[PDB]
């Protein structure tokens, strides 16, 4: 049914926008991804039967957790689409192929627990993955689906370009570990301020792509206020579920994961915007000027949380 799916003409104009919310169109998400692939890469860059088989298998490998779910995957993929479409020339055909697949697969098989939980509580996954625990597992899940019968969408590529594309994917998924973002953004800010940033430099390229992955991962802060607030509910519901497990183990979780400290959510968001989000989209807008609407919408939601704090 996915190969026969067609996108409504009204969605065609609105999908191009940075602030587009996929929320209301759940039944259309697989077809929306296909549409986005064809517009960014071309109508023939993947075999349609293999692509539709890959997408539905990716969908199946997302769990029914409050936040890191199938919806989040498509939301991140859409924000990447808008970035790629507004900056199409700066990126190669292979980068466009890998980054959209990576965004859809970046949280594959997420359990709803942070990398800290798995490490501190000696979860099997943290045994084989030292740093960026879940992120390395997400890439491992992506390869596993690719290596299934009739799912290998890169099979028509040469062995040179096959190993090239999954390196883009690997680096992109690992970059979604927020722990690595803070250092990455500082370096990119430095490279820009000194006027020494170069897109032909491959280490610079992986870093810009890295910041792009974060920008897409956090893009719920770039939607219209009501969507932004509603997503926050899903985020904390997952955090609080992790905090409850720590409480059953006797340990008090950090206030972010403590449902009894939910009064400090507005100030918690305020902190997240000023320390994480605003800096992320500021540096991205500097490097890629067409991405400005992301920073504009993030600033608008910042003042909204400021408006929440002062009881307005
Ligand atoms: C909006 C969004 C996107 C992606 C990821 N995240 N992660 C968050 C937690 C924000 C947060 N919330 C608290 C907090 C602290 C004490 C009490 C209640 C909340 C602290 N922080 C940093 N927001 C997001
Ligand atoms: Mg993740
Ligand atoms: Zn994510």
């Amino acid at each position: 049914g996915l190969m026969q799916f067609t996108l409504p003409v009204r969605l065609c104009k609105e999908i191009e926008l940075f602030h587009f919310d996929i929320g209301p169109f759940e039944n259309m998400w697989p077809g929306i991804f296909v549409y986005m692939v064809h517009r960014s890469c071309g109508t023939s860059c993947f075999e349609l039967e293999k692509l539709c088989r890959f997408i539905m298998s990716v969908k199946k490998n997302y769990r029914r957790v409050p936040y890191h779910n199938w919806k989040h995957a498509v939301t991140v993929a859409h924000c990447m689409y808008a970035i790629l479409q507004n900056n199409h020339t700066l990126f190669t055909d292979l980068e466009r192929k890998g980054l959209l697949i990576a965004c859809l697969c970046h949280d594959l098989d997420h359990r709803g627990f942070s990398n800290s939980y798995l490490q501190k509580f000696d979860h099997p996954l943290a045994a084989l993955y030292s740093t960026s625990t879940m992120e390395q597992h997400h890439f491992s899940q992506t390869v596993s689906i690719l290596q299934l019968e009739g799912h290998n969408i890169f099979s028509t590529l040469s062995s040179s370009e096959y190993e090239q594309v999954l390196e883009i994917i690997r680096k992109a998924i690992i970059a979604t570990d927020l722990a690595l973002y803070f250092g990455n953004r500082k370096q990119l800010e430095e490279m820009y301020q000194t006027g020494s940033l170069n897109l032909n430099n491959q280490s610079h390229r992986d870093r810009v792509i890295g910041l792009m992955m974060t920008a897409c991962d956090l893009c719920s802060v770039t939607k219209l206020w009501p969507v932004t607030k509603l997503t926050a509910n899903d985020i904390y519901a997952e955090f609080w579920a992790e905090g409850d497990e720590m409480k059953k183990l006797g340990i008090q979780p950090i206030p972010m994961m403590d449902r009894d400290k939910k009064d400090e959510v507005p100030q918690g968001q305020l902190g997240f915007y000023n320390a994480v989000a605003i800096p992320c989209y500021t540096t991205l807008t500097q490097i890629l000027p067409p991405t400005e609407p992301l920073l504009k919408a993030c600033r608008d939601n910042l003042s909204q949380w400021e408006k929440v704090i002062r009881g307005e």
